């Protein structure tokens, strides 16, 4: 199970890069240069790596320390081959954000945001980035009266407006892609999932330029399904990014390494991912725990690659599986692919066998037989068969 490049596992340089400070407690580990962190995410097998720009530029530092930090960065990726194939901007740390960016209250806030913004963007299309996230991780609200709601979709559909017209005005080949996540930091995050966000792309003035980047740990703070929701997004057209880690429930965002949390909804994402042709990268999104020196941060960064590689070897068994294939059918999965009506409506309206002379208890008898087509899924995830 080991990662190759053609794998496409990428990481964010702020996964492990992460310190150790949580609210309750100091850093347990020192800063990592990140062109130590590209060289290292190299050797394990990465195809890339991703960047706020507070994470590769220093905030605050001038244009020639800038031009420093980015060449030297870039020579890293030209010794190494990674690549760079998403970037992102921090509008959560700084404390002039603490009531949002793009939806903070005070409009010089929502001006100088929507700048820090753009200025991101050109940086990632010189660096080759093909999508370019968006986690409005402080736009929302504690308190009812402090957000009306109306009036911060109103200026996240500005933002975002913008955005698209500059893209398209500068002739760059990016996408943007919305990170939805119910809360935290925030008591209740506006766009709090996946759904949430698919819907609001809808009313933007260009919502081809426009999908989403869900992240597992944050549908499952809501208790959703993330299979669930990564095949909506994926019906709609919309999956241009997904971040992968494990979460333990509804509780503050844990981001463990993928694999762990819930094993058996892991199983699902990546049959699904897999069977469904996705191919962007599968990036991770995850904090190696503050108990760990830097020999657990590597370890817990190949533990995520291992994972998915284990997993789409067990999917793929699942699924060639003749009496798979065969228990399938008997659950009538082949039944569900076929329309209701293709004989259109006036034909369904004429026709007896569906109502008049339709045998409600013979077809409510008919067993679904799901209980043994998953208990062979469970035999495949863990290697029993
Ligand atoms: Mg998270
Ligand atoms: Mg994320
Ligand atoms: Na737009």
């Amino acid at each position: 199970y080991q990662p190759t490049p053609e794998d496409r596992f990428t990481f964010g340089l702020w996964t492990v890069g992460w310190q150790g400070r949580d609210p309750f407690g100091d850093a347990t580990r020192r800063a990592l240069d990140p062109v130590e962190s590209v060289r290292r995410l190299a050797e394990l097998g990465a195809h890339g790596v991703t960047f706020h720009d507070d994470d590769l530029i220093p905030f605050g530092s001038s244009d020639s320390e800038r031009e420093e930090h980015v060449k030297r960065f870039r020579q890293a990726l030209d010794d190494t081959g990674m690549k760079v194939p998403m970037a992102t901007t921090n509008l959560f740390t700084h404390p002039v954000f603490k009531d949002g960016g793009f939806t903070a209250n005070d409009r010089d806030v929502r001006r100088y945001a929507l700048r820090k913004t753009i200025r991101n963007i050109d940086l990632a299309v010189e660096l080759g980035a093909e999508t370019y996230v968006a986690w409005g991780g402080r736009e929302g609200a504690e308190s009812g009266g402090a957000k009306d709601v109306r009036d911060a979709l109103d200026r996240m559909k500005e933002a975002f407006d913008l955005l698209g017209e500059y893209v398209t005005s500068q002739g760059y080949d990016i996408r943007f892609a919305i990170e939805p996540k119910p809360n935290e930091p925030r008591g209740d995050i506006l766009l709090p999932t996946v759904g949430h966000a698919l819907a609001f792309i809808e009313r933007l003035e260009r919502p081809e330029l426009y999908g989403v980047n869900p992240e597992v740990g944050h549908e499952q703070m809501a208790g959703l399904n993330f299979p669930h929701g990564i095949a909506q997004a994926l019906w709609a057209g919309k999956l241009f990014h997904i971040d992968l880690n494990g979460q333990n429930g509804i509780k503050y965002d844990q981001d463990l390494r993928f694999g762990a949390g819930d094993l058996r909804a892991a199983f699902w994402l990546v049959d699904l991912l897999e069977s469904a042709g996705y191919s962007g990268p599968r990036h991770f999104d995850f904090k190696p725990p503050r108990t760990e020196d830097f020999d657990g941060v590597w370890a817990s960064a190949a533990g995520c690659m291992r994972n998915y590689l284990i997993l789409k070897e067990r999917a793929a068994a699942f699924r060639a599986d003749p009496e798979v294939q065969e228990a399938l059918r008997a659950s009538r999965l082949d039944e569900l692919a076929r329309p209701t009506a293709a004989d259109g409506l006036q034909a369904l309206l004429d026709d007896r066998s569906a109502f008049e002379e339709f045998d409600v208890d013979a077809a409510a008898a008919r067993g679904m037989a799901f209980e043994r087509l998953d208990q062979l899924a469970m035999d495949h995830l863990l290697g029993a068969r």
